[PDB]
DNA sequence: AAAAA
């Protein structure tokens, strides 16, 4: 039997169902953009579950005993099953609204709100947008548009590993004990991302250091001339709060990587790479290290199967349980896992 | 408002 949970199965990047599931994933996209809150989290619920699959669907027959599977979700899989296609899936990649909301929010520094402002306004086009003159941008959006070409080039993992030094090198000048730990997409096995994350923690820095921690490696990358942009965002962490972004002091950075850092197979001797630095209390590690992990459906499931089925709270800094009115400690993921009464999941088995 | 796992 396959749960509803997407912390109770395992989803490794072998998706034999991508037909259906890049259809789902279109139509969930497009009741995000739409405001449908309810139709977007069926069709992500359908996509996630057959994600799990270690087989293609082929016939309706297959669909039995799958979960989440609601009657409309059935419908788009009987005519991708008929001729290979989703009509429902293909008239969204049609959309004028889809379309634009998709291009605009591909730059750094759009959100909803500005994509929505420019497709009222009669703006189709970037090329429009960016030579317009009584359009005003916010830095994070001039940034998206300097660096645009390579940010929405795939990040690679030679790319993520070149990062990774960097972020290293940077960090252990200011906390040689800190403990410096690739997140996100990478961490799950993913060759590819938009970015690269890293959650950072040091089992001996105080309060004080660690809020500096971040404003001396940006500073250290200012000087070097490495510092594309750079927003660091101050901690509104509660050691003593119940479970409920996350409240850890972070920052969303464009960082100057250069070719000569890539030890990879492969004109500016350089490339933009969007990168994630979060910084956490010691204690808190492995709580950072799951919500940061992912996907975005396995900590949603964490979360619901927490509450929905064992009384307990759960979210990036702590784990609480109701029942017994106590906070659960955790020096690792598989901690929490056996906290929550669950077979532990590898993080390349959480692709949900 | 946007950045996010
Ligand atoms: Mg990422
Ligand atoms: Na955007
Ligand atoms: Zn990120």
């Amino acid at each position: 039997k396959i749960s509803q949970y997407a912390c109770q199965r395992r989803t490794t990047l072998n998706n034999y169902n991508q037909l259906f599931t890049d259809a789902l994933d279109i139509l969930a996209e497009n009741d995000e953009l739409r405001e449908n809150e309810g139709s977007c989290l069926a069709f992500m619920r359908a996509s996630s579950v057959l994600k799990s699959l270690p087989f293609p669907i082929t016939s309706m027959k297959d669909t039995e005993g799958i979960p989440c599977l609601g009657d409309k979700v059935k419908s788009i899989i009987e005519g991708i099953i008929e001729d290979g296609e989703s009509s429902e899936a293909k008239a969204v990649l049609n959309d004028e609204r889809y379309k634009s909301f998709k291009l605009f929010t591909s730059v750094f520094g759009v959100g909803l709100k500005t994509a929505e402002k420019w497709f009222r306004m009669g703006f189709r086009t970037l090329s429009k947008i960016q030579s317009d003159k009584s359009l005003r941008f916010t830095q994070m959006q001039k940034a998206g548009f300097l660096y645009y070409e390579d940010l929405v080039s795939c990040v690679n993992r030679p790319e993520a590993e070149a990062v990774s030094m960097l972020v290293k090198e940077a960090v252990v000048t200011f906390l040689p004990d800190a403990l410096v730990t690739m997140t996100g997409g990478f961490r799950r096995g993913k060759m590819t991302g938009h970015d690269v994350d890293f959650l950072i923690t040091s089992p001996e820095a105080t309060e004080d250091e660690e809020q500096q921690l971040l404003h001396k490696v940006t500073d250290f990358w200012k000087q070097q001339g490495l510092l594309l942009y750079c927003d660091i965002l101050e901690s509104t962490f509660e050691k003593f709060k119940q479970p409920s972004l996350d409240h850890f002091q972070k920052c969303f950075l464009i960082l100057k990587l250069d070719h000569g850092r890539v030890h990879s197979e492969k004109g500016k001797g350089w490339k933009a790479i969007r990168v994630d630095l979060v910084m956490c209390p010691y204690d808190r590690r492995a709580f950072a290290l799951l919500g940061w992990t992912g996907s975005r459906q396995f900590e949603r499931d964490l979360r619901r199967y927490a509450t929905h089925e064992r009384k307990m709270m759960l979210d990036n800094h702590a784990l609480y349980d109701r029942t017994k009115r106590v906070f659960l400690e955790a020096e690792s993921e598989e901690e929490i896992f056996a906290h929550l009464g669950l077979d532990y999941i590898e993080p390349w088995e959480r692709n949900a």
